[PDB]
């Protein structure tokens, strides 16, 4: 077996995990049953219109939000950014999102994640990309769809293409499978082990663009084993309503009562 | 004898079906004699107006339409968008129009419709594409036309290329067909039976752009057996003659004398 | 349940069928243990080295062929020559070759082979091409793969053609076949149930450039269901012998002792 | 043994130089422990901003700043600027930073530095470029990064460009140094000198778009001996206190829970 | 450490492996020192001008030449052609090499040579294809050359290639090897373990276009741990002298006065 | 003062070197005034017009040219063969010439000539390659000409084109000479010194297309400080004259009435 980030996230597998500017949104989201938060100083929908460079929030404002819940809380770094991530890791945050949502920092390489004790989830829009992720140390991949635009097309997209391939691998004659790991220009060992198991070699996430319990349970029903969605459930009125509708529509992805009771 | 969703339209034919955004305008069509309504919360002309994502209407605003007439409602989904038509079905709409007009939700795939009880209508641009959309289990097909322009020449390139696509199939050498099949990208079994029965194998209606009484009347002299039209007729300003004037048109097509005097 | 002309080669199935140019080469065919005889005037070997147009055989040079075995007789047409193909079944063959190897008689379309009793067998070198022969009646599949050369690349590249897009189909999440039928430009009916059966509808044997019993058993363990050899069998030394040892190839194609002894 | 100015910025290494407007944030610099200051009239975020020739400073303004503080002076020219380089020597300016901030005096050549006796500083994005200058005589090489823009990754870019290439030439086969070097564009006798040593022959410092602590021990851990830091530093908040964390950042670069702290 | 058919070919280090088409040229290639010979029954320079298809050997041919000598034998397969590969390792040959000297029977896929028992040696012209190789499970890796034209340029390029990329991996930052794989197109697994080893994971020799001693030398000076010479050593008329000459130069490659008395 | 192998031809200077194929040949060579011959198996002008790979002679041949003459004996190597070269220091010729007349065997490097005793000579066409290859070890320069076609124009061109560049850096402005190396390819060091001195760092001589007398003396008066001809001159029927006349018109260049009673 190939050299994997196993089993890290567990717990989180059928949950929504939202993003919080204030520890007022982060109560809000683990009262909505939400299984992590990801603290954050500038929303995805603001970096996309105001547009600086996005980097790492404020040690003080992420400790904000770990005092404010129980549930894990998870943080971004700039891709490639392995000292923002050395920061992170020693405020105890739970998870790194190394994020596309931010500035890069480094246009080619990403972080070597074996380099740290704690799990990374990274970004993918095809199974290549997301078997490069993991081969540098991710424990989770999520879609990258489009992110802050509440259009979930794109995430469409990624999760039917890395579910696509997935299941390609599985029937194809396995002779092939060193031609298919060139042509997904990722490693052959987690090729071949997609191909035997039928799964990514770790947990599977959508996010990009979920604004709906529709379009959350239409990407649980893609494979999705747990959704990302943006501060928009906040400032949108009756955050306590729109949080815990999303949340049911994760858990219940699959009943359609209840996904009509939870959209009116 | 090819699988299609067919008879599930015929109380339709013959009529006009409006697009509507609250009840009063529901009641104002109904009582114009349309043969249904179409429940949406933001119209095509303010779609291509504003922009942003445009998605499935609030389940309430729906449940507001049906509540407020007799005749059947349609509602709208995103191309592709499976868990946005799950939830419709057990709103009780009679229809789903799996509708271009909104923002599409997968660019690839449009919605498996065997795997619902509820009829679909889609749209066409094309003979080829209507038999796709019918192969997928679409009960009824309408041309796009151009949404919310009132400009009725694209409806009229789509009736012409349908229904002239159907006559060359009808006389064409039966060994040809093959190969007809394969330039339509469509499935021969549905080109075999269009070429032998000189008709689409479920109900077509055109939508897209019919603005006056003379528009309406001409696209059911290119074949139309039916219309959708757009909330336009409510912006006008004697809504209850607009929308009768429409509904007249539609019935009496082959007449000059009604078309003028609903003209005036 | 899709019109296909099913099960009309299960005597062939395991089987070697050879080209034939005369009544004493069909001789040493069958005592070789030859599943069926193609019989024809000139080789592909012949029509790939000198000009000239290659039409149907002489019914009586094929008749020749009929009264000297016992095992079934295949003759070939050019494509699209339907003529060709009534004189053929008036003549009492067992199969009608549709081969591109003869100068084709229609560049746009294939018989219809529905319009005959006698069994066709038409080439493909993907699983769009086969699926489309049979949608014309095609009753079995052979590869084109590269007629009268000796190198067996092609033949291998169609192979794993046409296996490969089986195999994808069957783990394809189900509603993508309808987009896959229409890339495939193949009926929706026969993708769907290549994609529930894991086989093509019908018989798939390979032909085209298999020169040795290493080739004709390379070709079995890709999936081919029996092969077809030129007459280049009889063209070289003891043709008993050599004969005798692409039929025991073909039967024991996965026993490497067998193998290695008919190679000598 | 190759022509270079050698050791020059010995008292410099691991540390920070910042730019300075004012006597006052001279003075601040100085007492944030900088180990050199930049001594400038109008800043690089400004001239990226607003139009016009950007030139040599004012003599009397680089005086204010030299008679502010005890800790070396450095001031910039136009590249190829040969007499604003003799103006700033007879000034005492400690090194002279021929730089690509300022307009352009010559588009062609570089000031031969060989004929002056204060040290130069000349920017680079890849190793040939960087011996290139060191050719001319300069006695430091700096990244370019982007300057004025906060945007860390182009120094990332430049900081792994020439470290990575330097690693190259220490493992290359020494009968390929030829070609290596005329594909570098630099002098054969530099780049063996570097294959040798693997350093380059002068000290390396990062510039431009650190705008963080993160970014600055990032930098020292991807192979800088020492960075430069824009006037942002006192454009925002407690000046003092934002100066004192890079320095010491970008001393402790490698300790994370002094990095974490100072990012506050 | 990464799957690898490790440590096969230990024996053959050091050495030449002579082509031999005859068991006296076998004979001659044992007296001569050679510690494998190359069963072929047509020669590369006579395939280059001939050129039919060219296939594995007779099996009697390659038994003949098995009789003839004590040290190891090799024979051919074409490239994909994985039955030719079953038929000799049941002739007991104690090599196979998947070789581009015949005419390859798939041109996508190698062999999969995990199913094997007999090790194989394959051809590279670069690391990232000697990789490719050894994933599948090739033994031993051979430069491509350019055979049967007696120039060694080629050689030269491949040996480069291959040895300059493995000098690149073993200097390189370790976070930039995972980009380092994708454009190597190899496994990740494999360029970490040449990056840590400074070596191929299997022995590397030279081949095609060695054609006296001064060419055998350059190439174990270039880093090849054995070399292949062509049967034009026997068509030369000293067959003996000539023989030696290149065993001499590749075990004494370093010693010129050795190779001014063998090129004699 | 940059590493040049200086002075290594100052007893050829003056003179005509000579290509010879037999004793018989060098003996008339140095009976005609020949300062050098140069051994060769197969000539230039047989090169051309037959092909196939042309390498280092055999060292008996080499060896039969030096036992036949006193005056100092040439012979040849492949580009980038560093082993041939190996082999003819140990021979004792005078001189190895690492010529592009002979197919080279490393199309990217030349060898590395400072790891030999003996002094080669390498050919360019323009300042540049001169340059490089006095940077690897050459010990005299010759122009490439065009060999073996007896048309003196390309030698010509190369003369000027060298002869031009050194005076264009006599005069140049010393700060642009960083630009001039880096648009020559060669190392500023070496270009420093050309441009102080007024000539190549080591002796120019013109080969490639010399036919006659007053080719010769063309080629002296383009500055040219020595010339190699080929063996046409024994091609030609009285051997001893022909000879002869190259060597007159070599010394006596600038002497019209001797080039003209020597052409006679």
């Amino acid at each position: 077996t190939a050299r994997v980030k196993r089993g890290m996230a567990e717990m989180l597998k059928g949950g929504v995990i939202m993003d919080v500017v204030t520890p007022e949104q982060a109560r809000i989201a683990e009262g909505a049953g939400a299984v992590a938060v990801m603290a954050l100083e500038r929303v995805p929908a603001d970096i996309r219109a105001q547009g600086g460079v996005s980097r790492m929030s404020d040690p003080d404002m992420i400790e904000g939000i770990i005092a404010a819940v129980t549930i894990p809380v998870m943080a971004k770094v700039r891709i490639g950014h392995f000292v923002e991530a050395q920061i992170l890791q020693t405020l105890g945050v739970d998870y790194i999102d190394e994020s596309e949502v931010l500035t890069p920092a480094d246009y080619a390489h990403h972080i070597d994640k074996w380099n740290f004790t704690v799990p990374f989830v990274c970004g993918a829009t095809n199974l290549g990309e997301a078997l490069r992720r993991i081969s540098e140390g991710a424990a989770m991949i999520r879609s990258k769809g489009e992110a802050g635009t509440g259009d979930v097309s794109n995430a469409t997209t990624h999760m039917r293409a890395i579910g696509g391939e997935i299941r390609r691998l599985t029937s194809m004659s396995e002779d092939e499978l060193f031609v298919a790991a060139k042509e997904l220009q990722a490693p052959y060992e987690l090729v071949a082990e997609v191909a035997r198991a039928g799964k990514l070699p770790v947990t599977l996430f959508t996010a990009g663009g979920i604004a709906t319990p529709a379009d959350a349970a239409m990407m649980m029903q893609l494979g999705a084993e747990g959704v990302f969605v943006g501060s928009g459930i906040f400032k949108s009125g009756a955050p306590e309503h729109r949080a815990a509708a999303i949340v049911k529509a994760t858990t219940f992805f699959d009943d359609p009562d209840v996904l009509a009771k939870v959209s009116r």
